[PDB]
């Protein structure tokens, strides 16, 4: 009948492949085709992620962790090191927060900074990881301390494409020349440059920034985040690291933006995200080369920060850059693809006659992205590190209006995570899901935004003893490169991460969200 | 709160003496006992006189947050118990029941629908309600109460409640001022400088709470905060109240009965049933409403006509004024959210009140939180009206055709594709959640929609039918052996440790440990 039986995923990036894999994993009766152009290249960049993504890949898509490691060769991300704000040494922003908490107010009072708030924060400052050569073999605390991956993009996409073929996704080589509608909010088919006509019951727009189905064919307008987020290009390249693998992404303040450093086994991958209005791309490249002597110059990529009004209209939903994008300052790109895919796979109707839940999907995604926007806005507003024209404009004119009510709450009594339960609960709704009140507090305290600090409620010497047990675990951790070789040598180390009842990424916790 | 600071907030004037004003004054003095807290009220403008049913949270608020001793409360207020709402509503001749005990009391909604054709075996409290019994049992040489395991609320005679709260406030050092405010005098942008009484006294406080009821003297009238009507969804605007004898038989629930131009509550007190026919005055004259009520509930007295409007103000807090209760917002008492929302506004104020006029003012956070909570309640109430197929009167035809449900329509589309929403996968449940009211939840939306036979694809069960049946039979067993309410209330009056275990036991839904967590 009108059963939705076929789905065409249009575009093959990480967005396309994540989408096709989920549809096959959860609705294996669907016929799922992934359509991509061998001549229009995929965007090429989003390489760091967040801890949730580890569970998405392994539990939700059922990707074997031994085979993932061998094919993609990921490195570990314990958080982000911010060379950011007016503290000469900057600050670290770790993923752990419950099981790893040592104490934020104690860090600030003992140390004047947030860099001892947690066990991962201390691991970051040591460039070490919570894996230990314990006579016997290895002993890993990774299963207790949430972490994420850095993944070389080319390798990740190759592996996902191999996976799709296994799981019975059909591949179509083709360039879409036109999207033909056959009714108001309804794609009737796709005409390729070579004259084929492709028809599916449902279309997923993963065509990147061009947004061929969502924006161009269905006319869904774009909503700019430009009053908050002023950058619009990036110069990328690579820099040798001598085999020393920093267990974090770095975000470094630059004259007209900021530069990421993302470690892979072969080398560090860099990107100077900048405002075109504030500097010429060549000049940005020259500044990058000067700041990072030895870095190559590989590519200029342009983007715009914002989302479309709608992700899902009619028989089309957009996943990835065809819907929305923000700069990778908090590595939210893959997170939001995964959120969108989970929405589609959950909500996709059984038949064409059914009640279409596009409004709910639209609202859900608008809410999520708009909260990320306001979280990013406070990275810009409060960055006192440099006094260039870009940074003066960012401190004076960044729009923070959507998070201003939470900032006032922080001003009155920080950290928000140290407030009474009711206030914490109330503040929670302004904070991005996933990044949480803890990420807002880290950024605000890290940048020394004026606030009334809360009383420690607990005596100094106590925090101090927690601090020492943590520091001692931290400096005894292995160096990352050794630890990764241990994981490759013992596949049963990843398998414990996923099975264990007490793992942060265990089967138990997985079920409790997907 | 520093001793030096000539900028400190030291005095608070709570303007108004209904339940909103007394609860606010008691909360301020309990949690910030250094404040000088004054309650101002006019002997010449009576309180509204009518809000008697509550939700399970209110039990914790009263006893934990305000430190009200339960034996004393029982002695002075003489509450009855509310296990839920009985809805004589929708097209099922028997109606349906909506209990508070989803979770610990769950038997299963899908199994109840498949095996019984309705929702009334979805939980243990649903079975207690249809038995008119309560989960208290004569044990060997005592009483065994399962009240600590199953969330419940109070019904409270309004005149006794107010008198008790008034007594408590005096005993705890709240100052009383008898005055009729004539003018709220501003002394700057967003700043009340003082109040002038009708006789010419000038009252001044560092902070004001507007508890003036619908008139909203400080918030709306002085500060100009505008009103946002919920009238596209909620069309009733009047109630006729009265009492009806019950023989001493105390129903363990509030009843909501569909009427020709609205609906009628039945709230048990120990002395009689308290009733109110909530109606659209556009649809029926008040005397004709009173006549209908006497047809439907023969013997009922006619006590009072009360008028109201459904909606909220744009903001609750501006500068040195916060509004609590009907001064801020109101919806008809179909889900008894009034006291809940008062309690929520109080916690907001008590937590967020600055120590001094220099401190940052978190009034936008308070306003957004309150707007979101009230708006969600609005849309939940909207679906009680849109889908009530019980009667074919012009009021009910209009309701079914024109009730604005826009704000919950995306959630209704989800429901239709696979009900109950509480049976969906975890990700879908979390997404759906965001449209449901925080206290009432997806379970409340599911119960109202399935109770009213709103078409949907019913989800398959997740367990063999015999397992549901076994669990139902265990529950039916317990429900049929419960005491009648009136005997059980006598047990609680006789033995204060029943309430003590409810409030202290780590296993209790209303225990210390849950209280600490809820703030
Ligand atoms: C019909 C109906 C049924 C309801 N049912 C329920 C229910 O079952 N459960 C529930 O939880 N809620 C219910 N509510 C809401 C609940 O009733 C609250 O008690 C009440 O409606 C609001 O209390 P209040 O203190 O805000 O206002 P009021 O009780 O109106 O008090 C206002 C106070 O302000 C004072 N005041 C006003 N103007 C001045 C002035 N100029 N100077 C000095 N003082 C002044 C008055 O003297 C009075 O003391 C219901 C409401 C209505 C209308
Ligand atoms: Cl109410």
């Amino acid at each position: 009948p009108g059963a939705i039986r076929t789905v065409g995923v249009i575009g093959g990036g990480t967005a396309g492949y994540l989408t096709a894999l989920a549809l096959k994993a959860k609705r294996p009766w669907l016929d799922v085709a992934l359509v991509e152009s061998a001549d229009i290249p995929i965007i090429g960049v989003g390489e760091a992620t967040v801890s949730y993504m580890v569970m998405f890949l392994h539990h939700y898509l059922g990707i074997d962790p031994a085979e993932f490691y061998q094919h993609v060769r990921p490195t570990w991300k314990l958080g982000i090191r911010f060379e950011w704000g007016s503290r000469p040494e900057g600050f670290v922003a770790p993923f752990d927060w419950g099981t790893g908490s040592v104490g934020l107010v104690g860090s600030l009072r003992e140390t004047g900074n947030v860099n001892e708030a947690t066990l991962q924060a201390m691991l970051m400052t040591e460039d070490r990881v919570p894996v230990y050569r314990g006579e016997g073999g290895h002993v890993s605390l990774m299963k207790y301390l949430p972490f994420a991956y850095h993944m070389d993009n080319a390798r990740l996409v190759r592996y996902l494409t191999e996976l799709a073929a296994r799981r019975g996704v059909r591949h179509v080589d083709a360039t879409v020349a036109e999207v033909r509608l056959d009714g108001p909010d309804h794609v009737g088919g796709l005409i390729t440059t070579d004259g084929r006509r492709l028809h599916y019951d449902f279309y997923v727009d993963c065509t990147g920034f061009r947004s061929l189905l969502l924006e161009k064919a269905l006319g869904i307008p774009f909503e700019s985040y430009a009053s908050s987020l002023f950058t619009d290009a990036a110069v990328t390249g690579t820099l040798a690291h001598g085999g020393h693998l920093k267990p974090y992404t770095t975000a470094t303040t630059m004259n007209a933006g900021w530069c990421w450093t993302i470690p892979t086994p072969e080398s560090d991958h860099l990107g100077y995200v900048f405002s075109s209005a504030a500097i010429d791309p060549d000049d940005a490249a020259a500044e990058m080369a000067r700041r990072f002597p030895g870095v190559t110059r590989e590519a200029l990529v342009r983007f715009r920060s914002g989302r479309h009004r709608e992700a899902w209209r009619g028989n089309v939903m957009a996943v990835g850059n065809s819907y929305a994008f923000v700069e990778p300052l908090e590595s939210s790109g893959l997170l939001m693809i995964a959120t969108a895919v989970q929405i589609l796979v959950s909500l996709l109707p059984s038949s064409r006659r059914d009640p279409l839940p596009s409004d709910a999907a639209n609202q859900a995604l608008a809410h999520r992205w708009d909260a990320i926007r306001w979280f990013l806005s406070i990275h810009y507003r409060f960055n006192g590190r440099l006094d260039t024209p870009f940074w003066k404009e960012a401190r004076a004119e960044t729009d923070i209006s959507g998070i201003e009510p939470l900032l006032r709450l922080f001003a009155a009594g920080a950290p928000l995570t140290g407030r009474d339960s009711f206030t914490r609960y109330l503040a929670d709704g302004a904070a991005p899901l996933f990044y949480g009140l803890e990420g807002v507090d880290t950024l605000l305290l890290g940048q020394e935004v004026p606030a009334r600090l809360l009383p420690p409620r607990e005596p100094p010497e106590q925090w101090r003893a927690r601090a020492a047990a943590a520091r001692s675990l931290a400096s005894r951790g292995l160096r990352q490169s050794e630890a990764l070789d241990a994981y490759a040598a013992d596949p049963c180390l990843n398998a414990e991460l996923l099975s264990d009842s007490d793992s942060w990424a265990g089967e138990r916790v997985a079920v409790r969200a997907g």
